């Protein structure tokens, strides 16, 4: 098909977006990564190369990926909302 598209598309990678997520319309894939990096509080080394998160190559760079999310304006102080009761 590879035909045109009439709707919303991810802002991180580009692939069709699932909907409004953290202010930015991200897809299931990207979204997952972001949240994960938060809930897990994982860190990454500064990637000077400043790779470019694209659909064809999404799982290319980690740092850049997480960065792009922040640049777009991904709300980090939102993850904490309606969650299962876990050992506090
Ligand atoms: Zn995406
Ligand atoms: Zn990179």
């Amino acid at each position: 098909g590879s035909s045109g598209s009439s709707g919303m598309e991810c802002r991180v990678c580009g692939d069709k977006a699932s909907g409004f997520h953290y202010g930015v319309h991200a897809c299931e894939g990207c979204k997952g990564f972001f949240r994960r990096t938060i809930r897990m509080k994982l860190e990454y080394e500064k990637c000077e190369r400043s790779c470019k998160i694209q659909k064809k190559n999404r799982n290319k760079c980690q740092y850049c990926r997480f960065q792009k999310c922040l640049a777009l304006g991904m709300s980090h102080n939102a993850i904490r909302f309606g969650s299962g009761p876990s050992s506090g």
